[PDB]
């Protein structure tokens, strides 16, 4: 068995590597990459996803969400405070701010010591979600407005066309804005390309481990697990590495940097932090792999959830029986 110790994994492909974005994934999980959770891709020293990253300023963040945390420094929820729009520009000045700022550090574990203490008292400002791409068309290389659609994988896999569209999204972050512990939806996989700026930490728990985290999570947060099965669907729960260490969940840790790729991969939990002032772009995909994971997925159907258009034919094609409440849940 590759990587049986479920180490995150680092690969450097060639440009002729490069070339066929599906048979690459496939090779990283020859190599047993997926029993991370999370791998690596660093580009082609030849590659580039666009030409320039100087006229973005005039981008709009319609729907700014300041991070505000409840609980303790290790173990706390964060909810999601709607701002009032504004570029790309005036988001990079605000975060260049000194109530923003990144603070004087010495390297990376500095930084996340200073994360995992101090997170809390602050209420960060993350432009997520944003639909839209900065790979330039002529990118022909892994650019994630070109990908293989999930619907296509669907139907290829399994015969039965369905509606739906899958489309990236762009996400501005700033010092200490922060990514909840999830899976993607319908446990797909997820590509992200950080396209400038700081660094990206990120945490992640091997998918065969996966329902260790989630006893964890049902201990540390239980009001919120008598209120939902599926409640990290919500993406609002936070438990630091030392807390996952003195309870024995397994986990790995890496730090992305601008010019890096991250693939997560079927039902591996993550959650992580912005260094200060960044742009990164990401979508869901699927592989013939998946659809095993898709089928087996948990759901929320509590009403809190709240997704895509698409994700309805992936329940009812998938999930026959749960699809009646489920939708119920989205409406
Ligand atoms: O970058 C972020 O805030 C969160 N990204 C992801 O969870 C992802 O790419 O799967
Ligand atoms: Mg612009
Ligand atoms: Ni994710
Ligand atoms: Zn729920």
């Amino acid at each position: 068995a590759q990587n049986p110790n479920c180490n995150i994994m680092i690969f450097h492909p060639t440009k002729e590597e490069f070339n066929d974005f599906d048979k690459y994934i496939a090779y990283m999980e020859s190599q047993g990459a997926h029993r991370a959770g999370l791998a690596k891709i660093i580009p082609p020293k030849e590659w580039k996803a666009r030409e320039t990253y100087d006229n973005i300023s005039e981008i709009l963040i319609a729907t700014p969400l300041q991070q505000v945390a409840s609980g303790r420094a290790g173990v706390f929820t964060q909810y999601h405070k709607k701002k009032k729009a504004m570029t790309v520009g005036e988001y990079r000045h605000l975060a260049n701010s000194k109530k923003y700022q990144t603070p004087p550090h010495q390297n990376f574990e500095d930084l996340e010591r200073k994360y995992w203490k101090n997170r809390i008292y602050n209420s960060p400002i993350y432009g997520a979600d944003i639909s839209g791409s900065l790979f330039d068309e002529n990118t022909k290389q892994w650019n994630l407005g070109h990908l293989g659609t999930i619907q296509d994988l669907l139907e290829k896999e399994c015969g039965v066309v369905i509606e739906g569209v899958n489309t990236p999204y762009l996400y501005f972050g700033m010092w200490k804005t922060t990514f909840a512990w999830h899976t993607e939806d319908m446990d797909l996989y997820s590509i992200n390309y950080l396209h400038l700026g700081e660094p990206k930490t990120w945490y992640v728990v091997p998918p065969e481990h996966g329902q260790r985290l989630e006893r964890l999570a049902r201990e540390l947060f239980p009001g919120s697990s008598r209120g939902c099965g599926a409640f990290l669907r919500h993406k609002v729960a936070l438990i630091s590495p030392t807390v996952l260490k003195e309870n024995g969940i397994p986990f790995n840790r890496i730090t992305q940097e601008a010019g890096e790729f991250m693939v997560t991969f079927p039902y591996g939990y993550h959650a992580g932090f912005n260094h200060g002032f960044n742009c990164a772009e990401a979508i869901n995909f699927a592989t013939p792999r998946w659809i095993d994971y898709g089928k087996m997925a948990s759901q929320c159907s509590c009403g809190e959830a709240r997704v895509t258009f698409s994700m309805d034919a992936f329940v009812r094609i998938l999930q026959p029986e749960r699809y009646d409440l489920w939708k119920r849940g989205q409406d």
